C-alpha cells in the first residue's frame, strides 16, 4: 500500500474543475492518456461486471458529426485534446454470456460454484434491486457503474494536472445513431451511450464552483 | 494546482480493493472521516444539482435492523468503522424547488437569466436525455450522479490508507422502509436509496482482483 497524506490527497483532488475551454495547441501524450484509461479500467463495478466501453473519439470527422447536437460541449469539440464517450452494457442479465465471462474473471469457474453464483445474481436482480423485469432499468444499472469510472478518470487526471469536463449535454439518440450507425463503432444492440467526458489543458483560469454545506448533505444516524 | 506525478497517483489508486471483513477494533477518526465526506461533497454533478444525501449509519441498532436483508454486507455491519447509505433526489424536474436552489448556487439569480437557464434544463431533460416521461428515469438520473460521489470517496479514502467496499447487495425496498419509515431519517417522497459503502481498516490482506484487458474495453475512433 502506497499511502499519501490525506491533506495532499484533498489538495490534489481540488485540482478538478469542469473545463469548457481548452488550449487547442496542447495534446495529452499517449502515455498520459493511457494512465487515464487505466483509472477507468481499474474502477470497481457491481459483481465485477465492468459493464463499460470507452470510445475515444479523436477523429475530427466524428467530432464534427456530433457537434450539431452536442451543445453541452460544442466549443470543446474543437479544442479538447481527448473525448471519451462511455458505453454501458445492454441486457446485462444474470444469465447473459457477458455476465458469464465476468463471473469467470472473478475466479468462479467450477460448474457447481458457477451455478450457485448465478442463482445469487438472479435473486439480486429480480428481488433486491428489481431490474430484471425492465430493460431500461437493467441498462441504467450498468450506466450507474460507468459513472464510477467517469469519476475516477476525471479525478485522477486532475490530480496529475490534466483538465476535464463531464458531459451529458447531447441528444442521446443522435449520439448513438452517429457513433454506431454512421461510423459503425459499436453494436447498438449490445451497448448504449451513457455519458461523455472531455480532457485537455484549460485555456484560462477556472473559478472553484460552489457546493451545498456538509450540514445540508450529511445525515448522522 | 498542487500536482502529483501520475505514477504516484496510479500507485495510490491501486490501494483500493473491495473489503468485506474489517478490523472491528479500528475506528476511522472523526477528522479522517470528515475528509471522506468532503470528497463526496466536492464531487461534480450534472448541472451542479448535487442530488445526494449521505446517511452515515453509526447507530448499531440501525445496523442490526438492516442486517437481515443486507446480505451483500452482512459481516461488515458488525465490523466496519463507518457505513454510508447514499440517497438520490426524487422528482428533480427542471421546475422543482430543489433544482431552483441548485441553479442559484451556480450563481444564476437574475430572474431573466434564471428563466433562460431553466428553459435549457427543460429541453435537456425532455429532449436530450429524455427523463421527463418517467419518474423512475428521473430518479435514475440522480442515482447516476451519486455513483460519482461514491467513486471519489472510496478512491480518496484508499489513497489515504482507508479501506472500503461499495454495496448494492440489499433489498432496496426494505432499506427505504427501515431508514425512512422505522427510523425517520429522511422523507421517502423526496429521496430514495441509491447505493451504500462501508469504510474501515481491513482485517487481512486482500488479493488484487482482475480486470478485462484495456484492448477489450477501449474503442479507438
Ligand atoms: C455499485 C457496486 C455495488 C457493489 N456491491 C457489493 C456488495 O453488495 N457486496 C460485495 O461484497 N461487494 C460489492 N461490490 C464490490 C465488487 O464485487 C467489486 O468492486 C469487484 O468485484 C471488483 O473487485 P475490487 O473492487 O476489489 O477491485 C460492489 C461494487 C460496486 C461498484
Ligand atoms: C454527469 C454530468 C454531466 C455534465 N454535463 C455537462 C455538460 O453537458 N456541459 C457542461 O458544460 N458541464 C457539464 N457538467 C459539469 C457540471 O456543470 C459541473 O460539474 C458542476 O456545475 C460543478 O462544477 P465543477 O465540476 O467545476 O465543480 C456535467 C457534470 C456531470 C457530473
Ligand atoms: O459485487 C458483488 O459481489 C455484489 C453485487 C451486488 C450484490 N451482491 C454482491
Ligand atoms: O452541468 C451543466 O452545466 C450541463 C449539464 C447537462 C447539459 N448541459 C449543461
Ligand atoms: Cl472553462
Ligand atoms: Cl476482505
Amino acid at each position: 500500500m502506497t499511502v499519501l497524506d490525506r491533506e495532499q490527497v484533498l489538495s490534489a483532488f481540488k485540482n478538478r474543475k469542469s473545463c469548457r475551454h481548452y488550449d487547442a495547441a496542447r495534446k495529452i501524450s499517449a502515455e498520459d492518456f493511457q494512465f487515464i484509461l487505466e483509472l477507468g479500467r481499474l474502477s470497481p463495478s457491481s459483481v465485477g461486471s465492468e459493464p463499460w466501453q470507452f470510445v475515444v473519439v479523436q477523429n475530427p470527422e466524428i467530432r464534427q458529426a456530433i457537434k450539431p447536437f452536442s451543445w453541452g460541449m460544442a466549443d470543446a469539440l474543437d479544442t479538447a485534446s481527448h473525448l471519451v464517450v462511455f458505453l454501458a452494457k445492454k441486457n446485462a442479465r444474470f444469465d447473459s454470456p457477458f455476465m458469464l465471462e465476468s463471473l469467470k474473471r472473478r475466479g468462479v469457474t467450477e460448474p457447481d460454484a458457477m451455478a450457485k453464483s448465478l442463482a445469487r445474481y438472479q435473486a439480486f436482480q429480480a428481488d433486491d434491486i428489481k431490474i430484471l423485469d425492465d430493460s431500461r432499468a437493467l441498462f441504467d444499472w450498468c450506466c450507474r457503474q460507468t459513472y464510477i469510472a467517469l469519476g475516477n478518470m476525471m479525478t485522477g487526471a486532475a490530480m496529475a494536472g490534466i483538465d476535464s469536463c463531464p458531459v451529458e449535454g447531447f441528444n442521446y439518440a443522435d449520439m448513438e445513431r452517429v457513433l454506431s450507425g454512421q461510423f459503425g463503432l459499436f453494436d447498438a444492440a449490445e451497448w448504449g451511450v451513457s455519458v461523455a467526458a472531455t480532457f485537455g489543458y484549460r485555456v484560462q483560469e477556472i473559478a472553484t464552483k460552489a457546493r451545498r454545506p456538509l450540514e445540508e448533505t450529511v445525515i448522522w444516524a
